[PDB]
Parts: structure tokens; sequence; C-alpha cells
């Protein structure tokens, strides 16, 4: 189980989140903000 | 399970994100925001 | 499973997401703000 | 499952994404904002 | 399941989405705002 | 990806493969063999 | 990734598979032999 | 990542996969043999 | 990672896979033989 309780006044999120890929040939990734429950497979 | 609860007043969400992708061959992936469960297959 | 629960008052949202392709041969990817549940296969 | 309860007032949503493809061969993508349940298959 | 709950008073979105493809010689995606539901094969 | 290489000699396949609806009111479903990649959404 | 090698000599699949839906309102599924990669959605 | 080798002389395989729903109301779920790679989400 | 590697002579398999719903009124799941890598969200 998982429950995300987000009881709240006045909030402030700043996410920032890059990459950089040079010289590269093959990419394999994911890249995303607030995701809720399940999974990444790579 | 996976509950997501989010009460709230006054809120700011920044985000940002970003790749740079030089002089790649090939480019597998995904990048989003706020997803709702599930997953990604890379 | 997967609730998302979203009680708000005054809310701003700036999502910025971009990618630079450049000197590439192939792209495989997927780029998108706030999906309900689900997934990507790569 | 996946539920999305958006209840609000006063909103305000800026989302810009971009991709900048140079150079390039062949993309496979997509690209959106706000998809409700589903799926990429990339 | 998918459930999109969106109850609103004073609400703006700003969505702005482009993509620059230079020097192409094939291209395969999908871009759009706001889809209910489904997916996109690539 | 998803690579399918099938050599042989001598093969025999035998799928059968049925349902039974009695006293139904609604049904979504699909049934069908030997589904080269790709989804199905219910 | 997935990859799928299936080298063979005098191979022999039987494949039965089937349900009975009996006295059911409503049905969600999906049901097939041999699928190549990929997802379902339900 | 997920490789299949399956290098073989003289192979039987014998799949035999059912189910019974009696007195249901709602069905979510997916019934097949031999998948490649990829995901379910029920 | 996950590689499968199946070098054989002679080989049988039996698989039987069933289940027996009544006086159900709701079904989330999946039921399948072989499955390649990947996942399933239930």
């Amino acid at each position: 189980d998982a429950e995300f309780r987000h009881d709240s006044g006045y909030e402030v999120h700043h996410q920032k989140l890059v990459f950089f890929a040079e010289d590269v040939g093959s990419n394999k990734g994911a890249i995303i903000g607030l995701m809720v429950g399940g999974v990444v497979i790579a």
C-alpha cells in the first residue's frame, strides 16, 4: 500500500530536471515529475 | 494501492524539464509531468 | 489502484519541457504534461 | 484504476513544450498536453 | 479505469507546443492538446 | 523493443479459443490469435 | 528490450483457452494467443 | 533487458487455460499465451 | 537485466491454468503463459 496525503496552505514547488546527452549513440530512460504509484522498466 | 490526496490553498508549481541530445544516433525515452499511476517500459 | 484528489484554491502551474535533437539519426520517445494513468512503451 | 478529481478556484496552467530536430533522419514520438488514461507505444 | 473530474471557477490554460524539423528526411509522430483516453502507436 | 524470430521445420499449432456469453447484458473485449506487437484497451 | 529467438525442429503447440460467462452484466477483457510485445489496458 | 533464446528439437507444448465466470456483474482481465515483453494494466 | 537461454532436446511442457469465478461482482486480473519480460499492474 501507498497513501499520499498532502494538506497544505501556501505551498511552492520548484522542480527543475534536465540532462545533456552529447556524443551519445543510444538512450533508454524516462524523465518526469510527480508520478502516482507504479514503476519504470529500463 | 496508491491514493493521492492534495488539499491546498495558494499553491505554485514550477516544473522545468529538458534534455539536449547532440551527436546522437538513437533515443528511447519519455518525458512528462504529473503522471497518475502506471509505468514506462524502456 | 490510483486515486488523484486535487482540491485547491488559487493554484498556478508552470510546466516547461523541451528537448534539442541535433545531429540525430533516430528518435523514439514521448513528451507530454498531465497523463492520467497508463504507460508508455519505448 | 485511476481517478482524477480536480476541484479548483482561480487556477492558471502554463504548459510550454517543444523540441528542435536538426540534422535528423528519422523521428518517432508523440507530444501533447493533458492525456486522460492510456498509453503510447514507441 | 480513468475518470477526469474538473470542477473549476476562473481557469486559464496556456498551452504552447511546437517543433522545428530542419534537415530531416523522415518524421513519425503526433502532436495535440487535451486527449481523452486512448493511445498513440509510433 | 520486440523481435520475434521463428525458425522451424515440421511445426504444428492447434489454437482453440472460445467463450460462452449467456444471460449477459454488455460485453467489451477482444479475441484473436497471433498478434504482432501493440495493445488492446478495454 | 525483448528478443524472442525460437529455433526448432518438430514442434507441436496445443493452446486451448476459453471462458464461460453466465449471469454476467458486463465484461472487459482480452483473450488471444501469441502476442509480440506490447500491453493490454483493462 | 530481456532476451528469449529457445533452441530446440522435438518440442511439445500443451497450454490449456480457462475461467468460469458465473453470477458475475463485472470483469476486467486478460487471458493469452506466449506474450513477448510488455505489460498488462488492470 | 534478464537473459533467457533455453537449449533443449525432447522437451515437453504441460501448462494448465484456470480459475472459477462464482458469485463474483468484480474481477481485475491477468492470466497467461510464457511472458517475456515486463510487468502487470493490478
